[PDB]
DNA sequence: TGGTGACGCT
DNA sequence: AGCGTCAG
């Protein structure tokens, strides 16, 4: 009944503001976020603190209007390289929280700021030894427990007592070890980054991304096997993983429904036969709180890329400097693609170039020199058949979106 | 009116 | 190989 598995997902509370934090001392616990170029409106906002996400600042937000928002909204920048966004700072941070948590066991690089980790081993680990001691409350000084109790910290306090009240081999035992394990982990991240963090343990990937945001910011959830018929009953079916776009928005087209717990009272051909044999088998599972998706080793990205918008009368409409854009992509992809080199003992081996007109085509070719130049060319090789335009030294129609990715990687 | 990444389907 | 989807 999907209770083998313990996984956990922790994932970094308003990451690039808390980078931005750490290195800014002035902009900490203020209503501050993070900006992309100046120009436009004050800049799209792509990361907001909790003390700015109260006046109601949001990503995809332009400065000058969350400037409206909250007048006293502080803004750190994001480096710009070569005329576009440079996100190394961020990388590097996430770097160094992905290394804290492979200290404890197997993780899934998910995105930039979370991490899947398997703790079935590591559980098992600890409860046999430390023997039939029991599990002090104060073993979890941040854990919220779903569905309990039946001064918010009172409230989570309560919930706590009756959950470690009411407790061998068993799973909720078994996600009461791994939440131990993940408190630990995080006081960790915290203690040797600054840096602060949610995490959900349960026992796949999909209740513990559930789980993780449920309490936000620094607290942590526990979602057993019995607290997911109450949970789903009114948790709408868009917040769950993969079910936020067209598929989710079917679902509910088709079944007439709103709920997760809805999905339960459908038979696994039933599903199958409107969303298609994985899609139905997965659904069958999902609504009754059971997912077998497995926490892959992967700590390392498997394409590296760069791309530039340009949007609106903006995009580029001459070989020149399509030539010079493809080039300044290709040095970043460069630089990059040596330190991956350097650092994890890999190669990129194909080149993959993707276009838009007002990705509307993408190609690839062969990656064999770490080469800002060479790549640029053979990109610009790659795409050149897409230019309708007549006059040789013009490029019609103009091009929106520039996309440069290496990828294939070999030891 | 941004800049990335994993994965599925054919 | 190329496109479509989904999300942090
Ligand atoms: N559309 C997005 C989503 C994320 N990010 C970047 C900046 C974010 O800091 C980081 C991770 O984003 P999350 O959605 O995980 O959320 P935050 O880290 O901002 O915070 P929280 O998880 O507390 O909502 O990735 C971005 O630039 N654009
Ligand atoms: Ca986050
Ligand atoms: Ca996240």
């Amino acid at each position: 009944t999907g209770q083998d598995r313990v996984v956990a997902l922790v994932d970094m509370d308003c990451f690039f503001v808390q980078v931005e934090q750490r290195q800014n001392p002035h902009l900490r616990n203020k209503p501050c976020a993070v900006v992309q170029y100046k120009s436009w409106k004050g800049g799209g906002i792509i990361a907001v603190s909790y003390e700015a996400r109260a006046f109601g600042v949001t990503r995809s937000m332009w400065a000058d209007d969350a400037k409206k928002l909250c007048p006293d909204l502080l803004l750190a920048q994001v480096r710009e390289s070569r005329g576009k966004a440079n996100l190394t700072k961020y990388r590097e941070a996430s770097v160094e929280v992905m290394e804290i948590m492979s200290r404890f066991a197997v993780i899934e690089r998910a995105s930039i700021d979370e991490a899947y980790v398997d703790l079935t081993s590591a559980v098992q680990e600890r409860l046999q030894k430390l023997q039939g001691q029991p599990i002090s409350a104060d073993l979890l000084p941040s854990t919220y427990i779903e569905g309990l109790p039946q001064q918010k910290e009172g409230m989570r306090k309560q919930g706590l007592f009756q959950w470690l009240d009411s407790l061998l081999t068993s799973p909720d035992l078994q996600l009461t070890v791994g939440a131990v394990i993940v408190e630990e982990m995080r006081a960790a991240i915290e203690r040797e980054t600054g840096f602060q963090c949610s995490a959900g343990i349960s026992h796949n990937k999909v209740l513990a991304k559930l789980a993780c945001g449920l309490n936000k910011p620094n607290r942590q959830t526990l979602v057993s096997h019995g607290s997911v018929p109450q949970l789903f009953s009114q948790m709408p079916i868009r917040k769950i993983r993969s079910l936020g776009g067209k598929l989710g928005a079917s679902v509910i087209e088709i079944l007439g429904i709103e709920y997760m717990g809805e999905l339960t009272q459908f038979t696994e051909s039933q599903l199958q036969s409107h969303f298609g044999e994985k899609n139905g088998s997965w659904l069958y599972a999902m609504c009754r709180g059971i997912e077998h998706d497995p926490v892959k080793p992967r700590q390392l990205p498997k394409t590296i890329g760069c791309s530039k918008n340009f949007p609106g009368k903006t995009a580029l409409a001459t070989r020149e400097q399509v030539q010079w854009w493809l080039l300044q992509l290709a040095q970043e992809l460069e630089e990059r693609l040596t330190k991956d080199r350097n650092d994890n003992d890999r190669v990129a081996t194909q080149l993959v170039v993707s276009i838009r007109v007002q990705s509307s085509l993408r190609r690839c070719c062969a990656l064999t020199r770490y080469d800002a130049h060479k790549m640029s060319h053979d990109a610009f090789t790659v795409i050149k058949n897409c230019n309708t335009s007549g006059i040789q030294t013009e490029w019609s129609p103009p091009l929106t979106m520039l996309f440069l990715c290496a990828t294939k990687f070999s030891a």
